[PDB]
């Protein structure tokens, strides 16, 4: 974390044991790659220095094969950033090193010059966790989801909505799935009940309207 | 949360892990849509910035079908606010975006300019949670409640009072129900005991007076 | 709670999660109406603003029939206060509204003008909890208490002393009960042992002197 | 507790929930009258105002017969103090009321004028707890203690030392007991072993020297 | 820990019980020599004075044979440092004593003069823990690892990656192992599946590409 | 504990409940006389005033026979200090009373004049705990230790190293034991394996070298 001193200069402070434990328990209960960990990480990582975002991620509980993958993606995110942007002549303001906090004192990766590098690092870590999560799902998962025999639509909606979230497809194509796949994937019995209540709203009806049926 | 610095300027601070856990456990023990979560949220969310009210709600434990509904209602609350009020020419002081903290640094959604947007956001979240809760109950629930055979009136009162609370009907019509439905719903045996003790106070007697019987 | 800033102006702060949990656990372990909750509430509620005394009571764990009664009494306490005191012309310094923190920002129910209203509110809540507790006991409970066959006098004293506490009768009439009922309620076997050891101190002997017997 | 503000004026603060729980658990695990509670109370009660020493004692877990006795003794301690000292003309600097914090705002029982009353109150509470503890033991307990058949001397020493502590006899007469009763109470088998090893040190040997035997 | 006072002078503060417990639990759950303990130690030990790095390591939970080894290595690290660097004439700026905080007040091992000694001490402790860990593994562990019959490649990757980490061989030779040993160690059935999917990428394919197979 | 105020004057503060619990749990899990308690006590007792070192030791969990012994030794440590040093004429700067904090306000045993007395008190308490621990072990314990039949050398090393630690013999004579007793105490089977691998290093080999065998 970074503490902004009264004068205006900034100093480094270690992640507060409590916050470290909170992120740890969430990773242990769910997954380091899980969406939950990503959510809490982003909210509390604003203050975290680029080096901390990488040390307090490597202390979190997970498999060693998984950690290699999370570091595989953080590398491809870095190489992309190096490519997407031509270095400015003289090598520019920033480097993947500065961003990943390589060879920097913990009180210099928390100075004002590293605010931008600090944000880009967290951006990559969240993207890396999402990438490992996305691959963990074979494509077509919303298509694969089918309302289980005699299972509440709520349960089907929860599987289907997560499956649509699992896909990295843009929000608009995700929306289409919520409208189209829900009715189709819906088990025939709910689908017949939806057809009578929804009527023409076969795709028009929202998932909530579909939830009203069965 | 927002911290008001001595000078008067305001800065952003993350929800204190302890408070986050307290809201989380309450949601896990009851429901994110449950009244309990709504109560603690409102008391502790005053300081919370509009963005936090939306991030610290999405980290709370609940079903994914339920979260879609809570976001369904927050949308209809926003569209209503956009409709109820004509935008002032030049688009006015505020936008649903400013209110929902869209594209704002966490240290700018906590400045004095966003006090009003901060309150309107929480207003919508509490209303959204109530709406999901209300629909979860089919209308006529107080009418549906009937003192269970050989069950304490206290237990009946607890079901009936919550059922009256479940209805979004104004407080005065809710009061009428406490006076009228209680005696009628009351099982014949308590109802006969209430008739002799209450006498003319068949609807006049308060639920507490009815509690004295059986 | 209210924080007195150095300048002298006051600002509002939410009940510290820890203190909220401490009151909550006590209510869950005992009762919201229980004496224990009343004791801790009074000690820690001094700082609490009138609004908090009512929000941090409604979040505490209890039955919904019970909460109606606690709000029934807080109403009769308010109507009494409205009656006991004629409003001063112009409606006076205070109103039940100001006292119950109705339509007040949480940073204005904590200003110096609301110190008096803040205390009167807590006074009513403690009285309300006591009233629900008192009614929960049918009158004559000390008279009803009888030393159980072959039960330590200590156990009898604990039941009888609480029964005398349950009665809202003034402290002096409560004292008489400790002196008179104890010996009479005492089971014949202890009562015979008390008669020989106490001698003339049949009512003169304190409960502690009676405790020495059996 | 009392907080000494920078200027020098003092203000009242509630016992920190953590410290309250620590004293509570100790009382629940041992006893409110137990020595353990008395030890922690004295160390942490220095700051506590006279009123707090009486409110944070009445919230602690114990039987209601026991609490009457603890209040019985606090009364006889007060009447003694009222007797032991003639009131100075005009009624003097202090009163049992000021000492027991009767009719005083919690921010006035923590001002410098009440430092002396604050200490005298705690003095009485510790003495009161000791008195209830002492009576709980019939006199002659060290004499009653006898090394149990085939029980470690350590276990005997622990019972005997507590029994000597239970007696309110001055420290010097307590010491004599550690030297005399130990050997006599010691079971014949250890006593024979002590006689050969201790030799003339039958009373001369300390309990530690006796511990070396069996 | 070291606290930098406003003036600029530094003072000593004990490791915060919470942080001590966090390191302790991690050591108890894993090992004092375990990598996990090393990670958290390095992140939180920056502030720790050289003396604390040695006292808060000796209080951590572990076997006494293990602690001798951790102190064996810290000695050979010190003798190396004494050798690697000739002492400057007059014995130079620093000594293994100053580094290991020998005969220094806890408020002088935290002054600015001991920043360098403070870092060198932690450097040795982390190296010492790694050395005990490395020896605990017989050389050739990656070679020893063989994908267990009918075990997920993920599980094999986790064993193999840790085995490659166990070896103190430079990062580049470790990388070669991830590319070469993985396919060879891979059980014939996965190895055949890898051969068809990987094709020429027998060593070219990354562990993640190998993970895609079985 | 002692708090150094900005001006420079010092004030007393009670041991932070958390730190008290941490020392308590360690004593309960191990022993008040155990080495573990001694380690944490020394690190956290620097700030503690002489009176606290004696009150926060008497509240710790242990047998009453044990506490008498810990107070037996603290007395012989004091009498030694009184003897070892002639009192300076006028009775000198210090007294065992000042050191043991006898008849001193808790805000005067924490002033700068009592820094020296504060350290000497803790010195005695640690020595007292060690003395009780040492006697608890009959002399010759390292000689007594013999590698248990079919038990890892590690387990033998752990028993032997603690046994060498149990002895209060100077560090150099303790070292000789680690070199000599280890091989001799080692069970014949490990001893034969050590003889072949160690060769001439029968006493030359360190315990770690011996650990490599069996």
């Amino acid at each position: 974390p970074i503490v902004v001193q009264a004068a205006g200069g900034r100093s480094w402070k270690a992640v507060d044991s409590v916050m470290f434990q909170q992120l740890q328990t969430v990773a242990m209960q769910h997954g380091l790659v899980s969406e939950d960990f990503e959510r809490q990480l982003a909210y509390y990582a604003t203050t975290w220095t680029s080096k901390d975002i990488l040390e307090v991620l490597a202390m979190m509980p997970g498999n060693r094969a998984q950690k290699e993958l999370i570091q595989g993606k953080l590398n491809e995110e870095a190489e992309r950033w190096r490519r997407n942007n031509p270095p400015p002549p003289a090598g520019g303001g920033l480097t993947v090193d500065q961003i990943m906090g390589v060879g920097q004192t913990n009180q210099a990766a928390a100075q004002a010059n590293m605010d931008q590098a600090r944000q880009i690092c967290l951006q990559w870590v969240i993207n890396a966790l999402r990438a490992v999560r996305h691959m963990a799902h074979r494509p077509g998962n919303p298509m694969l989801v089918k309302q289980k025999t005699n299972e509440p639509y709520e349960d089907f909606a929860a599987r289907l909505l997560e499956a649509i979230d699992a896909e990295p497809v843009t929000q608009p194509i995700k929306d289409y799935l919520k409208l189209t796949l829900s009715y189709t994937n819906a088990s025939a019995d709910c689908q017949k009940q939806m057809d009578r209540t929804l009527g023409q709203r076969v795709q028009q009806a929202s998932v909530e309207e579909k939830m009203q049926a069965c």
